[PDB]
């Protein structure tokens, strides 16, 4: 990557794609208290 | 040095972010092999 | 030097990145196992 802006676009995508897997993580942790309360 | 600032901190901010979910994996990877293990 | 830098850095939180997608793609397989069977 040759410019900030470019970089700056990058990480943009890193960052949007990474929320969407918090979410996924924040969803499984939950089925991993299910099968804990059993 | 402002946009290289900007971008260096945003990168940073990043990586904390990873370092934190990475102990929360292995915290989540502990309780996923009491499961598989009780 | 600067953009080279920011460059190594990206490289690494993507790499960083790749890592916690395998990481979370494997916990979440152990979790749809333990569900099933």
């Amino acid at each position: 990557w040759g410019s900030i802006d470019q970089i700056n676009g990058k990480l943009n995508r890193v960052i949007e794609k990474f929320h969407q897997i918090e979410k996924e993580f924040s969803e499984v942790e939950g089925r991993i208290q299910d099968l804990e309360k059993y």
